[PDB]
């Protein structure tokens, strides 16, 4: 079963995955447009195991590599057993994902479930963890931290 | 499965040959020297050899920041692997002996750890495909677009390790 980060570029999508897997697998700057290419990692949560997905930054890019990576990050939401939708919290105050951003939730296919990720709560200073927004879930966290990264674990094992 | 590191200079076609091994596009491959920054892993087997196969950036001085980064990780890749396909364009140089192509590239390596030289797009040179030996490393012509001279590859991976 495979879940997949994905999000607008510097949401912090590399920095998630690194914090996942226990590992520096994905480079983390501040340039968007630092992944391109599909990263995978292998982990398990409590007996079950998932692959967990980095995928380029989505956009209109100019930059040939990275619109490449960003066909194939939409490649991999079309084969997604779940989506984290990564967001920069420091970006907007919005909390449902139609706010924040419509065209990439109504592209979503039919049915993939959704979990709204709103990042860098050490800088908006967000209270950590997990709640609901029109059936979605949301968590709040810090994939710099690893602040409210444990409560993205455990609801990846509730919830598949 | 043991590690076998595709190193080189950039757009040697070190993604190609990932990507022929997978048997799956892999890697994004393009004409564009520093397409490839990332560390990239397939873990692969080969007559139920299992192997991890992994691409790393082409090695320059590289201006762009995210890049000069990626090789940095391909160092470290290096650093730990259990073999090094050492990634060769044949339409750059006719050299054959890594000595004469890169020697820092090969005193850089640790010591103990054995190189397969790979002498890629033989279908441009038209170069004859197969294995040879220089200087005690294994020597292989190859094409990773093709395909050509992969599955020599794939046994001599299986035979030596
Ligand atoms: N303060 C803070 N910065 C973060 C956090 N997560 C990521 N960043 C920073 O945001 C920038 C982009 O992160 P990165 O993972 O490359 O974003 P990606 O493009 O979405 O993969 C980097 O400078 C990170 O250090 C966080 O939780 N807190
Ligand atoms: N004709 C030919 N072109 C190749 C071969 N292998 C790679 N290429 C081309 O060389 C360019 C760079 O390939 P790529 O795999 O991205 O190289 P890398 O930067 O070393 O990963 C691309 O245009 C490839 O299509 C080959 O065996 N024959
Ligand atoms: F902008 Al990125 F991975 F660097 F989405
Ligand atoms: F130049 Al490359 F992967 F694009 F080594
Ligand atoms: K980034
Ligand atoms: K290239
Ligand atoms: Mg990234
Ligand atoms: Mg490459
Ligand atoms: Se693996």
């Amino acid at each position: 079963m495979k879940v997949v980060i994905a999000g607008r570029p510097n949401a912090g999508k590399s920095s998630l995955l690194n914090a996942l897997a226990g590992r520096e697998a994905a480079i983390v700057t501040d340039i968007a447009g630092t992944t391109r290419d599909v990263l995978r990692e292998h982990i398990h949560i409590d007996g079950m195991p998932l692959h967990i997905i980095d995928t380029a930054g989505l956009r209109e890019a100019s930059d040939e590599v990275e619109r490449i990576g960003i066909e194939r990050a939409w490649q991999e939401i079309e084969q997604a057993d779940r989506v984290l939708f990564m967001v920069d919290g420091t970006t907007t105050d919005a909390v449902d994902p139609a706010e924040i951003w419509p065209e990439f939730i109504a592209r979503l296919p039919a049915k993939l479930p959704i979990t709204v990720v709103r990042n860098k709560a050490d800088i908006t200073g967000e209270t950590l963890g997990m709640s609901e927004v029109n059936g979605h879930a949301l968590i709040r966290l810090s994939a710099r931290t690893g602040e409210g990264v444990d409560v993205l674990r455990n609801h990846l094992k509730q919830s598949m």
